[PDB]
């Protein structure tokens, strides 16, 4: 239908998709000729994401990723309108190249990538409804590196076995979603873009947070040797790697900073 | 009517022409890696460039750059056949953003992008033949950086008033192209891949050359602002300029090195 490699990859998705091939893509390089301070951008409040220990979250392995069903009164305040999760997912490399961001910072990739979509649900009912609408979505974007074991993200971790087969799933326990995020999140780039899987819908508000977080080396192998993104008793299984777009074309645009030095 | 922005540009260009959203394609990002020496990576050498100052080549906007026809008695030896010269031409970005290289290292793009296209002529009587056949053409990359004056580019550069749109053509007078390759020519990157535009055949050779060759920020900037991708009667024109692929996926190919170090 779609993937990320052969005649169905990334070059062939606007055939089926055209917002694809539309304005405002994401990924996009995240470079300082393009970066511009803005004062009005103040540090958002994550709320609802201390997931209460007695619900569980359904993990899914949809073929392209690995997602988290969020609830939607975990929101972030901050924006002009509240806008509630829906879920999480990350995108990652491979062992021989284990460079797997979307965002680049400098031409750089990071090794991974996680998302954390939300949708305006003062305008909107629904995730769905609001994806190909204006205003419709904001998605945090946190960059990954390799460093010291990050037991947060062993929480998602610790279940890839039982998703391993596109269309598996598992129940994670809530948690403090907030461990996720970096250091100093007052710290980011805002930009309006996309989705970076189609429909490539043009209506994404993006945080991509300045710092990184680590995972160790062990974590970031499991995140690229858990999965496939074929069933299960498909007999000619495809591991799920790579699982990321190329940046866009981003010209005349600046990216907004909330931090200046 | 294939173009580098908007809803003809790159992310729609498998629409109408399969092979770009096939594989081995190019441009692609040098990085350690994907990088492997190969000491089998012997020093081309260039026959035949020192062209006549007393016969003269032509030069022509085809729409999507500016290229200059070469003679058949031009070729590079040291491959497996005879690569016969076919013509040359360039990429580059625009007079706000000089970053408009095809290939980066390392992530970073360099401010323009030289391809001399050769051709098997030992198994085919033109490139046009050739370009659908396994191997069948041979390209040599020069990355561009701003820097000094370049007189050898400027006997190009000069005439860029005089092919300013679409269709119309100059001639050059004949001058040494081999003063257009960088130093230690014998240091360079070799893979497998396509066309950077459409039709986007997956059957070039590539050699990407390590250093660089500067031209002068005037220079890149009469580059960037002399060339029309429309006829000079348009009623809608449009400038040649940001005439770059994004880089594309390595489809899990190697960049074979001839330096180890
Ligand atoms: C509400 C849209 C669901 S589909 C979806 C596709 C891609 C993204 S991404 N990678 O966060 O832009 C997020 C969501
Ligand atoms: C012989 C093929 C002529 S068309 C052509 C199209 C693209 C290239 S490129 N930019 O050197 O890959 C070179 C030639
Ligand atoms: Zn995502
Ligand atoms: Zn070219």
């Amino acid at each position: 239908k779609w993937t990320y490699f052969g005649p169905d990859g990334e070059n062939s998705w606007s055939k089926k998709y055209p917002s694809c091939g539309g304005l405002l893509q994401s990924p996009i390089d995240l470079h300082s000729d393009i970066l511009q301070y803005d004062a009005s951008l103040t540090p958002l409040e994550f709320q609802g994401y201390n997931l209460s220990a007695n619900k569980q979250f359904l993990l899914t392995n949809n073929g392209h990723s690995v997602k988290l069903n969020l609830p939607s009164d975990m929101h972030i305040q901050g924006l002009q309108s509240r806008y509630s999760a829906t879920q999480l997912h990350l995108h990652w490399g491979n062992p021989n190249d284990p460079h797997g961001s979307e965002h680049t910072v400098s031409g750089q990739h990071f090794a991974a990538e996680l998302h954390i979509v939300h949708y305006n649900s003062d305008l909107y009912p629904d995730a769905s409804t609001a994806s190909n609408k204006s205003e419709g979505l904001a998605v945090l974007a946190v960059l990954i590196e390799m460093g010291s074991f990050n037991p947060s993200y062993d929480k998602i971790f610790s279940h890839l076995q039982h998703v391993k087969y596109k269309g598996q799933e598992a129940f994670v326990p809530g948690f403090n979603i907030e461990e996720l995020l970096p250091e100093r999140t007052a710290e980011y780039y805002r930009y309006r873009g996309s989705l970076t899987t189609p429909p490539c819908n043009p209506t994404v508000l993006w945080t991509v947070f300045r710092n990184p977080v680590q995972i160790s080396q062990e974590q970031l192998l499991a995140l690229e040797t858990a999965l496939y993104c074929t069933h299960m008793d498909d007999p000619s299984p495809r591991e799920m790697i790579n699982n990321f777009r190329q940046v866009q074309k981003f010209d005349e645009r600046l990216v907004y900073t909330s931090f200046s030095q």
